[PDB]
């Protein structure tokens, strides 16, 4: 039971959708690729209002709402309402004060680096969210650090279910290439591909490096697995130098999970329940 807003009500919430930089007194918070996300106030509740071909975008809008109606969990973003009355699409969520894991890993706008302790809890939280989705027979298809949000306590919240499928190959290959498993690039749809993408997220957590950097060797973060396997680099060479509380044993444990997640044969990867347990044993 979501609150069916009119589009006009959401204009009064968002100051008729004002533009950019929130770090210097603005209201627009960010963009993923499907919509622009605005900060607003419904009574005293802080909200995030996402303003989104038409048929494909309308299908993602309906799929977001359908997934959110079925799936409530502390490690999933909470949808408060929607509006689709006058040929315009909006999604209103509970506000996440600490933004995305990507933003916090990059220390965007002067935020302090995440500690190893906090990074372990974020990894666990994200895995619990993905487990819930998979337990409810949903494939996310776009797991990445930009889609893991963080509340006031840095609890991880999986977001953006527009591309999700309630589980075969597909014609239209979707996802972010730096996170995608080989079989996903070939066009397969499977929960095993979400596991692979989570492996890339775990590498971002360990290293603080972006998943892709055109100005680096190797350009794709997933390729450090091969460097470490061939012993031309070590895990210690890549560990984020913006932490001071990272013990070798637990970092090695998380890397072992990331390595298993990034197995190139899909059927050799752990399922999400095993990933959850391995991260639980790490802590
Ligand atoms: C000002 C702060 C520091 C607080 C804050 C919150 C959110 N997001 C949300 O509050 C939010 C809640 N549900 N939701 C759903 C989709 C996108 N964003 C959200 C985002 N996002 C913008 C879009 O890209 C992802 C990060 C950035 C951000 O920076």
């Amino acid at each position: 039971r979501f609150h069916s807003f009119s589009f006009y009500e959401l204009k009064n919430v968002t100051n008729n959708f004002d533009e950019r930089p929130i770090s210097v007194g603005g209201n627009k918070m960010g963009e993923g690729g499907f919509g622009v996300v605005y900060k607003g106030y419904v009574n005293n509740t802080t909200v995030a209002v996402k303003k989104l071909t038409t048929e494909e975008l309308k299908q993602q809008f309906d799929q977001e709402i359908k997934v959110m109606a079925k799936c409530q969990h502390e490690n999933l973003v909470e949808l408060l309402g929607f509006s689709s009355d006058g040929d315009d699409l909006c999604l209103v969520y509970v506000y996440m004060p600490n933004g995305s894991l990507l933003d916090r890993l990059s220390c965007l706008d002067g935020t302090p680096p995440l500690s190893w302790h906090m990074r372990c809890k974020i990894a666990q939280g994200a895995a619990n969210g993905i487990n819930f989705l998979h337990e409810n027979h949903h494939i996310h298809r776009d797991i990445k650090s930009a889609n893991i949000l963080l509340d006031e306590a840095f609890t991880a919240k999986i977001s953006d279910f527009g591309l999700a499928r309630a589980s075969v190959m597909t014609s239209r290959i979707v996802g972010t290439t730096a996170y995608m498993a080989p079989e996903a690039l070939r066009g397969e749809i499977t929960p095993k591909s979400d596991i692979y993408s989570f492996g890339v997220v775990l590498l971002e957590i360990i290293t603080g490096l972006p998943a892709v950097d055109e100005h680096r060797e190797p350009q794709l973060l997933l390729d450090i697995k091969e460097e470490i396997e061939d012993e031309e680099k070590t895990i210690e060479d890549y560990i984020d130098k913006k932490m001071n509380d990272a013990d070798s044993t637990s970092v090695e444990a998380m890397y072992s999970v990331a390595s298993q997640c990034l197995h190139e044969k899909k059927n050799k990867r752990p399922d999400i329940k095993k990933v959850q347990q391995l991260l639980q044993e790490m802590t």
